[PDB]
């Protein structure tokens, strides 16, 4: 599995489903998550993202490692994405914004 970390809270660009050939994607108000038991590791997303949010599991930085777990349960309650869409508007003012995990919304 890939994994979306830290920054793409309050930023949400989107254009990592463009290229995900599974559509294993899944929405929050203002995050995304990849479900695990779908995400076939072709590593697609990874080079995709502007806010450079997303690892390979076995590369999710130590200090987000929080992050792998909340993909896999997000990915169960969230409604799937499969096409890109407008970035959140703020969302150049939060990008490498650190700690950005206190404002995820559900
Ligand atoms: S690694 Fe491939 S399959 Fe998994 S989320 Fe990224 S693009 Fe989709
Ligand atoms: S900001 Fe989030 S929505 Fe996708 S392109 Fe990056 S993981």
């Amino acid at each position: 599995a890939f994994v979306v970390t830290d920054n793409c809270i309050k930023c949400k660009y989107t254009d990592c489903v463009e290229v995900c050939p599974v559509d294993c994607f899944y929405e929050g108000p203002n995050f995304l998550v990849i479900h695990p038991d779908e995400c076939i590791d072709c590593a697609l997303c990874e080079p995709e993202c502007p806010a450079q949010a997303i690892f390979s599991e076995d590369e999710v930085p130590e200090d987000m490692q929080e992050f792998i777990q909340l993909n896999a349960e997000l990915a169960e309650v969230w409604p799937n994405i499969t096409e890109k869409k407008d970035p959140l508007p703020d969302a150049e003012d939060w990008d490498g914004v650190k700690g950005k995990l206190q404002h995820l919304e559900r």
